DNA sequence: TGGAATCCTTCCCCC
DNA sequence: GGGGGAAGGATTC
């Protein structure tokens, strides 16, 4: 099996660059302004000229501004990047039918049939990078290996504007060599839990009683890691299905007054129902980010779909449960819909 | 900030 | 005991 993975370089900033080419060469910061004070919000992403000074996804816009007061700061336009995304995904379909769209900027391809080895794959690699650059003026990084996980690791190593092959000899090398934190699916919380068990490299996973692993990081993530370390990971490329739709918004001020929270909640419902587009959910969840940035949710599944009218009334009940059961103020409020007919 | 998948624990109903 | 589904969270990208 041969998997080819594509990650679109600094994606939101690059689209902004493409749509306004004068940006190129400058540091560009795509921001999610939250509207509480001037420059409240976070950075969605930044191009490389900004990242090399620490300006990156996650940091507050006020912090980015302190480091690069003269960078170019743009509000995020998700819809635009999304439409550009779709176009690029279409290009890749013309290279394989088996395609796993992982994110707005990530896709895996099963090119087992279309190619014979890591020479030919490298070429198809370049064919694709070039086609996407030609048709869309967008640079991407390509990772190629024996399974998804490694395909992605290859890309991470080779970015930006790279293309990289992790063969079999390297796979075996990285199983011993690679820091387990750099393995997809392993965040700060799992990486620290693995340190406490002495797992610092993928191979260490074999020096443990399976139940102690399951006991710590959970069963599924334990099997994941073990199969990887055993050169045995082999999950297939599959169409991912939209299972949930929603939208959460930031309120100007933290609050506990019901009538103060409702309009944000209603706006959240509205945007969500538009996004549904002929989809009909039987589940609603009201989600709230408390003032200490903790996340509380109350929900309900119906035996039928939910009309906009029903969602309005039910969301207020769930919002009321939340207030009744959590004493903190609400920072962010919103909804998810799920269990589509 | 923020969308959404996947997972995990718990509770519950009931053969 | 365990299938089976909900609910509320935890974790990740
Ligand atoms: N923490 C975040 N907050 C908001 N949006 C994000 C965040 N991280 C990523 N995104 C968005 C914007 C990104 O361009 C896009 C893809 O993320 P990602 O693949 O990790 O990096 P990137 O596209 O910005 O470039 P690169 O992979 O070269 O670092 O999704
Ligand atoms: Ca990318
Ligand atoms: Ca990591």
């Amino acid at each position: 099996m041969i998997v080819l993975f594509v990650d679109f370089d600094y994606f939101y900033a690059q689209v902004e660059e493409v749509l306004n080419p004068s940006l190129k060469g400058k540091p560009v910061v795509v921001c999610v302004f939250s509207g509480r004070f001037e420059d409240s919000g976070a950075v969605a992403t930044a191009n490389y000229e900004a990242r090399k000074f620490g300006v990156k996804a996650g940091i507050p816009i006020v912090e980015a501004k302190k480091i690069l007061p003269n960078a170019v700061y743009l509000p995020m336009r998700k819809e635009v990047y999304q439409q550009v995304s779709s176009r690029i995904m279409n290009l890749l379909r013309e290279y394989s039918e088996k395609i796993e769209i992982a994110s707005i900027d990530e896709a895996y391809l099963d090119i087992s049939d279309k190619v014979r080895d890591y020479r030919e794959a490298y070429n198809l690699g370049l064919e694709i990078k070039n086609k996407i650059l030609e048709k869309e003026k967008i640079t991407v990084t390509v990772g190629i290996s024996k399974n998804k996980v490694f395909a992605k690791i290859a890309a991470d190593m080779a970015k930006p504007n790279g293309i990289k092959v992790i063969d079999d000899e390297e796979v075996k090398r990285l199983i011993r060599e690679l820091d387990i934190a750099d393995v997809p699916g392993i965040g700060n919380i799992t990486a620290e839990k693995l340190k406490k068990l002495g797992i610092n490299k993928l191979v260490d996973t074999l020096s443990i009683e399976f139940d102690k692993l399951k006991g710590m990081i959970g069963e599924a993530k334990a099997k994941y890691l073990i199969s990887l370390a055993r050169d045995e990971y082999n999950e297939p490329i599959r169409t991912r299905v939209r299972k949930s739709i929603g939208r959460i918004v930031t309120m100007k001020r933290n609050s506990r007054n019901l009538e103060e929270i409702k309009p944000y909640l209603f706006r959240a419902i509205e945007e969500s129902y538009y996004k549904l587009d002929k989809r009909i959910p039987k589940a609603i969840h009201v989600v709230a980010v408390t003032e200490d940035l903790d996340i509380v949710s109350r929900g309900r599944t119906f035996p039928h779909g939910i009309s906009k009218e029903t969602a309005y009334s039910e969301s207020v009940k769930l919002l009321q449960k939340i207030l009744e059961e959590d004493e903190r103020k609400i920072r962010r409020i919103g909804v998810r819909f799920s269990k589509f007919i």
